[PDB]
């Protein structure tokens, strides 16, 4: 059905902060990481979807569904 004018299908950089309510990009506003990633076609996720960056922390990032692209050999926290 009708979309806004969030309709490209590239994620914003700035996630939860990002200060723009018409935004042209996907927005990670919830702390759900998408089961497609970046191959998801939804432009109704809220959820974190990737991008083409380096994260400011890396290794010692601990953020589930952060914006940006981290090391190999990094590890994160689960309750499973
Ligand atoms: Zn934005
Ligand atoms: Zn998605
Ligand atoms: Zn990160």
């Amino acid at each position: 059905g009708p979309l806004g004018s969030e309709k490209s299908l590239e994620q914003c950089k700035f996630g939860t902060h990002c200060t723009n309510k018409r935004c042209k990009y996907r927005h990670a506003r919830s702390h759900i990481m998408c089961r497609e990633g970046a191959n998801c076609t939804r432009i109704d996720c809220l959820f974190g979807h990737p991008i083409n960056e380096d994260c400011r922390f890396g290794v010692n990032c601990k953020n589930i569904y952060c914006l940006f692209r981290h090391p190999p050999g990094r590890v994160l926290p689960e309750k499973k």
